[PDB]
DNA sequence: CCGACAGGCGCATCAG
DNA sequence: CTGATGCGCC
DNA sequence: GTCGG
């Protein structure tokens, strides 16, 4: 399917070890990086050298590089992939709720399948409970089709609530993506700023609970929902996949830094806030902040549009779309 | 020789 | 009960 | 694991 499909799958494979397994959130990200400059990377990768001279690419990955051109395999990955524990504690991860700690400390007291999740529900919280339930559900990826009933059904439940009420679907949706992972909805209303909880999100997640599109709840607070929804199902056919939700309420002054980090993908936030740094800025989904000689914030910059903030940091402005792999 | 590596919400655990 | 720290996730 | 350096 991909240029160098073979050499990304592979580092991606290796970054998903470091994160799962070994715990080295940082080697993760090496990974990631490796992996995501090299996709872009226009040119069909004849060696391990000519790999090192992008950004992010070092001598260790060059070599693995070579190592895998040459035989067409990795030795360590077959290592990896062959050891028992290691797998029980990188499927683990794929449960909602369970990550490398939790995957281990399963995995050392002799849980290491569904079977074993399924028979010892009682030793699983609740995020970890709904996760196993839909498990085969949140691993199916939704149609763009779904994704605009969805926004059909939010938005129009939204506008009942609150005509002042706005609601934006961020995610890989708003990068016009074919398929989407899950929901992710931006939410602001005027009664809630940065300079001024009245029950905001509450009022939203209970009227979506009501009409029985929001099904369960993982995690909910003032500011941040996150859940399972589900479309609504015709007579005599099968039901829709459980779909995983998030709704995040953003103060409506703070709009455009919101929309940019839930508008994603993830690594490109990841380049983008490395790049604020390098600037002599910081970026979260608030402000964007200019660093002090000890890197400590000052005030918040005038942000009035998404571009506003590409601007700062000397970034050619790239459409949603244009935010991808 | 290290350090930094994006940044923060919700939930949980520990020491006091 | 705080405050510090860590987990899982976005 | 890579860059900074
Ligand atoms: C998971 C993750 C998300 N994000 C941001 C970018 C995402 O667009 C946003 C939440 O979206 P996600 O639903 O986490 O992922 P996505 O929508 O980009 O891709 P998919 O279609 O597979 O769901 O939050 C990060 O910056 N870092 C991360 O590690
Ligand atoms: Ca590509
Ligand atoms: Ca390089
Ligand atoms: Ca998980
Ligand atoms: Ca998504
Ligand atoms: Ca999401
Ligand atoms: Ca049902
Ligand atoms: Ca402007």
């Amino acid at each position: 399917e991909t240029l160098n499909g073979g050499i990304t799958d592979m580092l991606t494979e290796l970054a998903n070890f470091e994160k799962n397994v070994s715990q080295a959130i940082h080697k993760y990200n090496a990974y990631r990086k490796a992996a995501s400059v090299i996709a872009k990377y226009p040119h069909k990768i004849k060696s391990g050298a000519e790999a090192k001279k992008l950004p992010g690419v070092g001598t260790k990955i060059a070599e693995k590089i070579d190592e895998f051109l040459a035989t067409g395999k990795l030795r360590k990955l077959e290592k990896i992939r062959q050891d028992d524990t290691s797998s029980s504690i990188n499927f683990l991860t794929r449960v909602s709720g369970i990550g490398p700690s939790a995957a281990r400390k399963f995995v050392d007291e002799g849980i290491k399948t569904l079977e074993d999740l399924r028979k010892n529900e009682d030793k699983l919280n609740h995020h970890q409970r709904i996760g196993l339930k839909y498990f085969g559900d949140f691993e199916k990826r939704i149609p763009r089709e779904e994704m605009l009933q969805m926004q059909d059904i939010v938005l129009n439940e939204v506008k009942k609530v609150d005509s002042e009420y706005i609601a934006t679907v961020c995610g890989s949706f708003r990068r016009g993506a074919e398929s989407s992972g899950d929901m992710d909805v931006l939410l602001t209303h005027p009664s809630f700023t940065s300079e001024s909880q009245p029950k905001l999100l509450h009022q939203v997640v209970e009227q979506l609970q009501k009409v029985h599109f929001i099904t369960d709840t993982l995690s909910k607070g003032e500011t941040k929902f996150m859940g399972v929804c589900q479309l609504p199902s015709k007579n005599d056919e099968k039901e829709y996949p459980h779909r995983r939700i998030d709704i995040r309420l953003i103060p409506k002054d703070q709009y455009y830094c919101g929309v940019l980090y839930f508008t994603g993908s993830d690594i490109f936030n990841k380049n983008m806030r490395a790049h604020a740094l390098e600037k002599g800025f910081t970026i979260n989904e608030y402000t964007i902040r200019p660093l002090g000689v000890t890197g400590v914030a000052g005030e918040p910059l005038p942000v009035d549009s998404e571009k506003d903030i590409f601007d700062y940091i000397q970034w050619k402005y790239r459409e949603p779309k244009d935010r991808s792999e």
